[PDB]
């Protein structure tokens, strides 16, 4: 799928504008936005970035890095995401960075999110869903996702994300209502993020291919 | 000069704790003295799930075996205070930075004992700032967000930095009539990892120190 992911890639670069901060997701569709962000570097502010693999490939290619501390809001995030359903609703946090991606995008006014068509999906789940949890919270956080979902936490044992915390990949969900799923297990004490983007989903989907296909 | 209503809240707190518990633990100077009544009784129990590093040295100090969350599993039991205490028993917590392990083992825990002195009885929560603790990159994004929400002003914690590396917004000036309601709507913000309001899940039962304590 690398051809569709770098045509995707090189799609959203025409949402980037003259003096923009571009908020930079994570993962192996963006690194070919991040290539293609290099070669017109020269029109852009910086980037703020959702992981610090991002970081380090953006400062590979010579562009700023600022922090959304700094930054403040954002006009556009591009990312791509595991699963893409027919409502624009994403699963994201296959590479482990949905923390800080969900953070950026919420700064955002735009999120465009870059994919292939493999991750079209009718019904969100069969990729399983990440959650970010405290690691003390983590054994209580998979009885309570069990109970109340009756899908099949893993923890993604030895993984740590950027900010310190562990995985739990959520198996054999048929995620009809991402929406109200997000917004339940958002209430659990121990979640840090949950790898659902519902409340705040993609603006805008392009899926690589010749032509790219804008949702 | 609450002192002695810390002591006996606490006091009274041991009155919950049955032979072979595993006994979940909060943080502060009023579960301070409950770990010292902990350890009076010590050979009655198991050991302890501590919602701090602080509380853990503590605990240690005495002896009392400390148990992780995860090899406990869910508890009979969690003792703790709390910042301000409303008529319906929702709770403000984290002026110690802690509230986010305390509300992690609270939801572990069956009965949530809170033990508190007369001072943190208020009608209306609010009037001490709402603790929430924030993924450090995203600090002023949260803070812009409740501002716009909620109308309170959030003010960095600056410095202190939390057990699981995370940094602290204050939230003045609520006058927090819902507060099921607002933990509901701040949970739901990118960058959050816990809000201070314990209202999902609230004190069972409130131990206000005093001679006698009085029991709500």
């Amino acid at each position: 799928m690398s051809e569709a992911k770098r045509l995707a890639a090189e799609k959203a670069i025409e949402y980037v504008e003259d003096g923009m901060i571009v908020g930079v997701g994570t993962g192996s569709t963006v690194a070919y936005f991040i290539d293609a962000l290099a070669r017109i570097q020269h029109r852009i502010k910086g980037a703020v970035s959702s992981s610090e693999q991002s970081t380090a490939r953006l400062k590979q290619h010579g562009i700023e890095v600022i922090e959304l501390n700094h930054s403040g809001n954002l006009s556009l995030y591009v990312d791509g995401a595991d699963e893409c359903d027919a409502n624009k609703c994403l699963i994201k946090g296959g590479g482990a960075a949905l923390t800080r991606e969900k953070i950026i995008a919420e700064a955002s006014e735009r999120f465009i999110c870059i994919i292939d068509p493999s991750k079209q999906v009718p019904v969100l789940g069969r990729f399983p869903l990440p959650v970010e949890v405290i690691p003390m919270a983590r054994s209580l956080v998979a009885r309570q996702i069990r109970d109340m979902t009756g899908g099949q936490p893993t923890w993604r044992e030895g993984v740590v994300t950027d900010n310190g915390n562990q995985i739990l990949d959520i198996h054999n969900l048929q995620i009809t209502d991402p929406e109200k799923l997000e917004r339940e297990l958002n209430q659990l004490p121990g979640v840090v993020c949950v790898g659902l983007f519902a409340r705040r989903r993609a603006d805008v989907v392009i899926v690589g291919g010749e032509p790219p296909v804008v949702l």
